């Protein structure tokens, strides 16, 4: 959650907003501009990418905060987890906060900060040939300078396995290929240079 | 991306000037950083170091940047200058200078910063792993009776590797699996004890 209690001593400079069981916090796209300190209760951030598509991001506690400031790249979309307290920040609010008092600047930068790190220390290739390595060094069986791997794995599946975007999943296996380093034709995986893969890998 | 905040040029004067030939440490490994570093020129790799000693590249950071923290972090930066570089070093005391004289920048900052989050959020799962066993199962697996044995080393490290997976959950998750009953991974073999809920999980 990364909470930032401190704040609640705060929340009378804001705008609560209480919110039902399931109803949307953030829309996905109504223009959001300010940030939302969530003091009882429980969110869910999914990010809507700009196919259609949904998935995760990340949940809110109680004292988290959520919202932004700005306009800022992405099309979230928040379900209140269960009946849940909120309070809005304006920057207008917020600039109101912090001539009350200082400390809270740091506040909040520290809490922004700490979530670079999180994110930022989490943050593809070689995880294919790491998955290709394996498979050529356990399945192996020479056929020649080459070795083949009598089994289809399609580009969907190493994508899943390698929890890797397909737009590359192709890129890097047409390299592999162009490379004279390997085929995964249809049915088998054929490995033209091991040394190559193991040093790559 | 390196999110440059380009308004925090107008004030480096309440700021810190500290210069660095290029290949020098910007960030000495686990040195103390409570400054915002600003690069006012040049180009800096940032790398961290896992509890392990281990090491990969955690941004890059460009003319006009904000890298650096207030505070501490358990993340472990080792930043050296790639071509010579003109920092600037905002202390709080400092920022807090900056604040006082112009309140507007606490702003911009703070978008500044809590754009970044978006990104990497936005960039940013056991599934894989499953995933991997599941193809590596259905394509090797020889049915023992219920079981299906493949023969293959599988150290815990590249599958983490292979699935951009941390290796807490690598480990956390053979752990759950041996348990549950699905999968034991015992040295050079692979014995599923259970493929139907092996894909259902998948």
């Amino acid at each position: 959650f990364f909470p930032i209690e401190k704040l609640r001593n705060y929340t009378q400079m804001g705008l609560i907003r209480d919110f039902a069981k399931g109803s949307a916090v953030i829309m996905p796209g109504e223009e959001i501009t300010s940030m939302i300190f969530l003091v009882e209760g429980k969110i869910k951030l999914d990010i809507i990418f700009e196919d259609g598509s949904e998935k995760l991001l990340y949940y809110a506690g109680g004292n988290s905060l959520i919202g932004k400031l700005y306009p800022t790249g992405n099309n979230i979309y928040a379900t209140a987890m269960e009946p849940t307290r909120t309070c809005w920040f304006s920057e207008k609010s917020l600039r109101t906060v912090f001539r009350t008092d200082e400390d809270m600047i740091f506040e909040i930068f520290k809490n922004y900060l700490t979530k670079v790190a999180y994110y930022a220390r989490q943050v593809p290739t070689i995880r294919i040939l790491r998955l290709f390595y394996e498979l050529c060094s356990s399945q192996g069986k020479r056929v020649g300078d080459t070795y083949e791997i009598t089994m289809p794995l399609s580009q969907k599946s190493i994508g899943e396995i390698t929890g890797v975007h397909h737009v590359t999943v192709s890129r890097v296996l047409a390299c592999l290929k162009r490379e004279n380093i390997l085929d995964k034709k249809k049915n088998k995986i054929i490995v033209y240079n091991l040394g190559e893969l193991k040093h790559l890998s």
